[PDB]
């Protein structure tokens, strides 16, 4: 609506970290939260504190909005945010997504994303994962779209598809990896739906969301995604089923944070290595 | 997003209303608007202008945003607000339900809220009333959620569920005291869908919320119910059916607020009897 | 939620205008854009800028936000908006409409609306046009509704319907028009849902908009009709489709502005003439 960067600031952060820095990425990986871990799998890990990269979206407390850490992860030249901004935090999309235009800059040309998410999808379990195949944007139907605004012509068109989001190659490649490895529930694959803002859904809300066809749901990543597009970057992601959204009323059983972050961490390595083995199979 | 209240302000208004009030209530009403009579039915009144609060959602004229009353209904300690906020007044959502938060530190710990609705389900007639078994957040899924913002912990945790939003116990209760007096008319029970601002519906938006499962339509409640959960109230809740939402070009007839208020009015006794008999089943 | 314009400002923008003009318009015409080429229909035409005229929404260029035009139109006095305001442009509702809400001012008392979109419904195909019987207005649904904020009540009321928002004479007054002009191709009819913000939809979410009961989208429009109805404009509206909304993964295709344009501009005269005509069967 505004959007406060010009895109000078979006350069001069670049630039900065492109001098404290060695490194020149080419995939940048968005966590998870817990996926936390895989900063260990990289190496010659180069750590920053968001709070003292140039026009990083501050939180609070720093942070709470956490640390990009730059390094090598399975023979592939990363940067990743171990820890991301929200909109239920109540920073607008072009501060969540202000990241995603630096990578950009950074020359980083992939992007991966990742998150947890509850299931809508009966089939799916508590463990599963779920290649994003597409996405229902609801916040995007109504106004809050991290491109609302003037378009600068620099990073992409006024009006982009998204048609075409995620990687068809990448996805396959992928399904691979996946047995590849040999494991026993297999890969799944869905649309992740978006809501804001912070409470639970109800049980209503659920069926409205299976309607829509919808197989899982957080309130992330979205942006994110949308704006990686708009300016070129491949984009490849997929989420963490973290809890069997309730379906209706009888259960006695309530979405907690609580079971996504153990669930979160008991999938663990599960995971690291997945995404570790995965590098091997983006370009160059 | 950012919501303009610090925790400080909450406390130093019920502080305030807490020391020009022998009164300390238990139960909390939110009207309604034509259930505005209730207040006869209180006894030991004491009544206060919004106007006169401090930190009260200021309206233009004061108000147009009116009355709050202190008093015992059926020996139940209650407030209740004679007038409510709404966000197709141009308020947000942290104004909305500013109240609400409010309430909670005055020790309050239930809350009952009513309102007027279109009927959505045809089965339904104006007259009936439907009980709130659940709710769409329409615009919540959006970005609009009374909640969205930095969480003071205080109130509540970062990440409530509303899966179980309106008290079971309460909603038996409860059908218990519709027919313990004995109605021609059933109790009715449904999903009450939000959306905002002012303007009514389309026959097409009609269907949709009929798809989506919505029971009943209004532009209220739905807030300041989720951000009563955020922080213990347990809830109860419900709505006045007061027209046939439109369901088909042909007809000629529209929607209007004439027909609402009315119909409200004739709504009555009903009603400000049925509450009052409610108090009793209500705990200590 | 606030809207900056008070009374005044409209007023004072329409007399402006009401003196420059030898004109006094009872029709407001509104493209399109792609229905550019009308401006030479006209006859006796005078143009502004909108840059020239107080208050009129200014963009950054002016413009980009272009021109207002007013002549005569098949013996009809017209006043026409050559470009229009979009809420992806980051312009708020009460600056899209604002426009509209200075027509009435001047006197005009029918607005028509014109716009492309893309085609939901298998059954249409680029080329045809969809009168537009009624809308699905999903910004609205969330809080953004031109009509949001505190009623003025010299324009309307605080609660409008939209139950009959298309003027049903108009709307056939009009079938006739079509083939009492002999056309291939036969007219379309159905629902606009209007989306905000700029990126093009994906597949899952035309998926939705598909069941939802949408026959066309596009990212315009239904603003202003809002706030034609809330002040007594009759209103007549229409769609050219313009893309088949890409429906299932597989396809490679990809909406673009580009091939919007193009099929906008092939569709020229078609339809210049057609409004053209039109005119004729608008009262006095
Ligand atoms: O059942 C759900 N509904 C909505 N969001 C989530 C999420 C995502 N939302 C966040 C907590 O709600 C958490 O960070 C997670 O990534 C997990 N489960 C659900
Ligand atoms: O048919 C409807 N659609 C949307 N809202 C309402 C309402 C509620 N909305 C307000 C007026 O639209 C009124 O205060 C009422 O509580 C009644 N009927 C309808
Ligand atoms: O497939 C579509 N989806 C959403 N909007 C449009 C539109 C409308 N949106 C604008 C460009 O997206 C264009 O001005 C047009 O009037 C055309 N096609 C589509």
């Amino acid at each position: 609506m505004e959007n406060g960067y010009t895109y000078e600031d979006y350069k001069n952060t670049a630039e900065w970290l492109l001098s404290h820095t060695k490194h020149r990425p080419q995939v940048a990986i968005i966590c998870g939260s817990g996926l936390g871990g895989l900063t260990d799998k990289l190496t010659q890990a180069q750590i920053f504190d968001y709070s003292e990269i140039p026009n990083f979206p501050r939180s609070t407390v720093p942070g709470h909005a956490g640390r990009l850490v730059f390094g090598f992860l399975n023979g592939r030249a990363c940067v990743m945010m171990q820890g991301r901004f929200h909109m239920y935090e109540g920073y607008p999309l072009w501060k969540v997504t202000f990241p995603v235009r630096v990578f950009h800059l950074l020359g980083v040309d992939t992007l991966v994303v990742t998150n947890a998410a509850g299931g809508l999808n009966p089939k799916f379990e508590v463990g599963d994962i779920m290649l994003i195949r597409d996405h229902i944007n609801l916040p995007g139907f109504s106004g809050q779209n991290p491109l609302r605004g003037p378009n600068d012509e620099r990073f992409g068109d006024r009006f982009p598809a998204m048609s075409d989001a995620y990687d068809r190659t990448m996805r396959q490649r992928a399904l691979s990896t996946w047995k590849q490895m040999g494991e026993q529930r297999e890969l799944q694959e869905g649309t992740y739906v978006m809501v804001a803002g912070p409470s639970f859904e109800t049980v209503a809300e659920c069926r409205v969301l299976q309607k829509l066809g919808a197989d899982a749901v957080g309130m992330s990543t979205v942006p994110e995604v949308i704006v990686a597009r708009h300016c070129g970057l491949r984009v490849f992601g997929f989420s963490l089923i973290t809890n069997k959204v309730i379906m209706d009323y009888e259960s006695l059983e309530k979405a907690n944070h609580e079971e996504v972050l153990a669930a979160g961490k008991q999938a663990a390595q599960k995971l690291e290595q997945f995404v570790s083995i995965l590098m091997a199979s983006i370009p160059l």
